[PDB]
């Protein structure tokens, strides 16, 4: 088989996944398949997880069912994963304990320099074993937890494939009264959406107890160093939670009037492009264009203040740090006592702490517990019922239709401004400092120092907010220019481009695409920037302290670079076979649920159980592999982020003779941020890259096909309808540009007043002779109608003036006036007179408007008669010369057909018609014949001597 090297690997092996790099050494060039990615262990397979969880739910519902009480399975679970977790509970017990150390040994190394005196060697060393216990809680931190992680990613694939195992267990045993009621496509959701669930909860389920526990230790901490002022930092940490989950809930309700809102665009769409060679026929392209553009206009206008909104979220989140420091010591410097440089950082440090894992983490893990017990509840109510006795080119064309690129100087100008705010803030405390330190009573005047302070406070939130609005404008005007563009340009393309494509591609692209470009790219490309500035602030704070850390971290950028591609290579291989390899589980499952009673006719109904396990094992596999290639490169990573303090650290040290506390502590207490910003800014450049390729396959479209224009300058006479006389000549036709010739050399002739009839043999290129005259494919020769060509002439100045009868009417969604008269040019009583003449009056007089009655379901409400005869009525109206009549003869023989041919025969006055049919008995009484062979055409003079 496949032997996995996970066993008989040695600790010290593990930690850094030293096993899994021949995989890499090999996808590195080959792109490997299938089979180069191994099995599963022992205690992963299904028929081993499924087995004991269902003997403890058995055994469970009988001791319930014992005494008088309602059976759960949340006590049938734990009874089995309770020593896994009592185990993985320890180190995050270990691991909180050290993000509180920190600042408690880094506030003993500052007070080396504020009592410092160089001929003392008895205090040097303890600073140096200071330092060294500061570089073993990071390496704790950042090497250590990505496999205490991959092992909590682990404990939640188990139950979800013990789940779904004992799920179909039960499906080969219900009963029929409980299977005719509930439908398989409930039975599929339950393990395609409820299941997926169990994989993020165990993550966050240590937030719960591990967050109320984080905040009292950095609050009791805190009072030992300022007092009592640090309650004026937790009152300003408590409020966001109310400020922002109740606009939230206000935002929700934008999102839902914009879907409410585009889902209609998308319908008209759809209704579109089917059935656009009628509408190109009838010129009617404008009508659309318009009630498409105001639905667009409306998306749009409800788009902007839900951007607005979480850019408004984004720029709080941004600098809610810089409200609580100015707050708490104001007040402490108001209340009487001084200030040093020993105090601030380690409280700086604590708030960050604090801050980021109460308010990012402690709400999602609520959440996520009331959705897996939802899904829990819905699955134990299941399982008890009855049973059985790209490029630079794709990012400037998409950034240069948003605005002039002074618009990209200036924001650039308005992001490099909030940054050295962010720095001058914190500086100027270093400052005040080393200025009292300095003292022996010429005391410090606050005014100055402290209204400075509030500037830079101010400035900070101001250039915070002026850039997420900018950006967000600036990045939904291309998409509000280039869907314009692309509807443009479909309204033009050819037939030819529409008959070889499938709507679906089309109406799929204008949906996804467009939603991606209008909801989550300015988002991540902003996130984006605003992390990939803090890196930068960080180390340009950290060089300018000490000049000498230049020379590694060229070393230490160039190994990045690399490893990105690296790893790159073969990671966009995996989630291939994920998807591939999951899509045949509920393929099997849909089949296997349908054909169920010639398996219980037979007693093989463990087979099936066996195609499913080993259907199983294929996607466990698949997803063993996601986990170990995405923390191969987190430790990496981690070693460099690890690295860089220790440099500090330790050059800051062997470095004291020539620098003071201020800037030394300034350093450190940024060096201890870089943790958590490295791996989102390494992470969102992937989403980013990959959601490009809309933009790429949206500017496909933009430049196409395109037809001769709709209007020339030659202007015909005011009326051009005077003598209908469409003669013919060795014209011919391609529909490709090299494709075979469905018809040679029909040199004919008609005359006015004259109804001609046209039969041949299905297949001979019968139904070709129509796109000559509306020149949907412009064919090759010369066609005269009336002294002057069609060639000359715009397309509409001429599609206008021939009128069509199809076989297969078609009604659009609206009312009945507009499909008789979308643009306004008769008069009502003109409409009721042809109405009535084509034996359609009371019909509309049973629905209440008269001119309002909303029709739907593609004209469904009606028969094809009354749809015939409101083409004829169409016809009517329109009132035009020439009439080219078509058939297709499917429908019942009732009067509608014969009353169709009376008026045909009756109301037009000889006015210049030729029809088309394939029954012989249709054509009759005509004056002239043209019998189609297959590629030529043999007329005679009348039918008296056809036969
Ligand atoms: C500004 C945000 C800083 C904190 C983000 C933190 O570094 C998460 C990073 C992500 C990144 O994809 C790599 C990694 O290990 C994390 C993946 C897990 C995300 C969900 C649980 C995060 C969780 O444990 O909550």
């Amino acid at each position: 088989v496949k032997p996995n090297p996970l066993q008989d690997a040695n600790l010290c092996s593990r930690v850094f996944f030293w096993w899994l790099n021949p995989l890499f050494k090999i996808g590195h060039k080959r792109r490997l398949e299938e089979d180069d990615m191994y099995s599963v262990l022992p205690e992963d397979r299904s028929q081993h997880l499924g087995e004991e969880l269902q003997g403890f739910w058995d055994k469970e519902v009988l001791r319930a069912e014992n005494d008088a009480q309602k059976p759960s399975l949340t006590r049938a679970i734990i009874k089995c994963y309770w020593k896994s977790y009592l185990v993985l509970g320890i180190f995050t017990l270990i691991e909180e304990s050290a993000k509180v150390i920190q600042p408690i040994f880094l506030g003993k190394i500052i007070n080396y320099f504020e009592n410092y005196d160089p001929m003392d060697s008895v205090a040097l060393n303890t600073a140096y074993a200071y330092a060294t216990v500061l570089t073993f809680c990071t390496l704790i931190l950042a090497i250590l937890h990505h496999l205490y992680f991959y092992h909590v990613q682990c404990a939640g694939m188990r139950l979800r494939v013990a789940m779904c195992h004992m799920i179909y267990r039960k499906a080969l045993r219900l009963s029929n009264m409980a299977m005719g009621k509930t439908t398989t496509g409930q039975i599929v959701n339950l393990l395609s959406n409820d299941v997926n669930k169990f994989d993020q909860v165990t993550v966050f389920l240590h937030f719960l107890w591990a967050g109320p526990l984080q905040a009292i230790a950095v609050t009791a901490l805190l009072w030992m160093e300022i007092g009592i002022s640090c309650l004026a930092g937790m009152a300003v940490l408590i409020i966001l939670l109310p400020l922002q989950s109740c606009f939230g809930k206000l935002f929700s309700s934008l999102r839902s009037k914009t879907a409410t809102f585009t889902d209609a665009r998308i319908r008209t769409m759809n209704e579109v492009i089917t059935g656009i060679r009628i509408i190109k026929m009838y010129a009617w392209e404008k009508s659309f264009s318009n009630l498409i553009t105001n639905l667009r206009k409306k998306e749009i206008s409800k788009i902007l203040r839900s951007s607005c909104l979480r850019g408004m979220n984004l720029a709080s989140f941004f600098s809610a740090s810089k409200i609580i420091v100015f707050v708490t010591f104001t007040t402490y410097v108001l209340l009487g006592s001084v200030i040093t440089a020993s105090r601030v950082f380690v409280a700086v440090t604590l708030y960050g702490a604090v801050r980021l894992t109460v308010t990012l983490f402690f709400p999602s893990a609520i959440e996520r517990v009331s959705e897996a017990i939802v899904s829990i509840r819905r699955i134990q109510t299941f399982l008890l019922l009855d049973e059985i006795s790209v490029g630079f080119q794709a990012y400037k064309n998409y950034f240069r239709a948003g605005a002039h690129w002074i618009v990209f100087i200036f924001l650039i100008l308005l992001n490099t401004a909030a940054q050295v705010a962010y720095v001058l803030q914190d500086w100027w405390l270093s400052y005040w400092a080393n200025k009292q330190s300095m003292l022996n009573t010429e005391k410090l005047d606050l005014n100055w120092y402290l209204g400075i302070y509030s500037g830079l406070t101010v400035a900070t939130v101001l250039f915070g907010i002026a850039r997420s609005l900018l950006v967000f404008y600036v990045l939904v005007n291309s998409s509000q220019t280039l869907h314009n563009k692309m509807f443009e340009s479909i309204l033009k393309a050819p037939v030819l481009f529409f008959d070889r494509n499938p709507i679906g591609r089309i109406l799929n692209r204008f949906s996804k695409d467009i939603g991606h470009l209008d909801d989550l790219l300015p988002l991540t490309f902003l996130d984006f920037i605003q992390t990939l500035l803090q890196v930068v602030g960080v180390v340009s704070v950290a060089v300018a302290v000490i000049p000498w850390i230049a020379i590694p971290l060229v070393p230490l950028g160039i190994i990045f670079i690399f490893l990105r591609r690296y790893f790159l290579e073969t990671s966009r291989d995996v989630k291939r076979l994920e998807s591939t390899t999951r899509s045949p589980v509920f393929s099997h499952l849909s089949s296997s649920l349908q054909g169920l009673w010639t398996i219980r006719a037979y007693k093989a109904e463990e087979r099936c159980q066996e195609l499913f396990d080993a259907h199983q094992d294929l996607h466990s596999e698949a997803w063993f592999l996601f986990l170990t290639t995405s923390r191969w490169f987190a430790v990496r990573l981690d070693a460099i982020c690890a690295m860089f303090v220790i440099i500090v650290a330790f050059g800051s040290l062997i470095l004291a003779k020539t620098l003071d506390a201020g800037q030394v502590g300034l350093a450190l207490s940024y060096a201890l941020t870089l943790m958590g910003m490295f791996q989102w800014c390494v992470r969102q450049s992937a989403e980013v890259e990959n959601m490009m390729i809309s933009v790429e396959r949206v500017i496909e479209y933009t430049d196409l096909e395109k037809e001769a224009p709709w209007e020339y300058q030659k202007r015909p006479p005011p009326a051009w309808p005077h003598e209908g006389v469409i003669i013919f000549d060795n014209v011919n036709f391609m529909y490709s540009p090299g494709g075979p010739l469905v018809l040679k050399h029909l040199t004919a002739l008609i005359k006015s007043q004259e109804k001609v009839g046209i039969v041949g043999r299905t297949g001979a290129g019968k139904s070709s002779l129509i796109s000559a005259l509306f020149r949907l494919s412009e064919p090759e020769g010369k066609i005269w109608i009336d002294k002057i060509l069609t060639t000359e002439i715009g397309l509409h100045d001429l599609r206008k003036k021939m009128s069509i009868i199809p076989q297969e009417p078609v009604l659009f969604t609206g009312t009945m006036r507009k499909n008789l008269d979308p643009f306004n040019e008769h008069t009502d009583e003109e409409l009721w007179n042809a109405l009535q003449e084509v034996q359609l009056k009371e019909t509309i007089e049973d629905l209440p408007g008269k001119m309002d009655t909303e029709l739907a379901e593609s004209g469904s409400n009606f028969s094809v008669g009354q749809r015939q005869l409101v083409c004829l009525a169409r016809a009517i109206l329109r009132k035009n010369q020439i009439l080219i009549i078509d058939e297709a003869t499917a429908n019942v023989d009732p009067r509608t057909d014969e009353l169709i041919q009376k008026k045909i025969r009756e109301k037009f006055a000889h006015c210049t018609v030729l029809t088309i049919a394939h029954r012989l008995n249709t054509i009759i009484d005509s004056d002239k014949i043209m019998v189609l062979d297959s590629g030529r055409l043999k007329e005679y003079d009348e039918p008296y001597v056809l036969l």
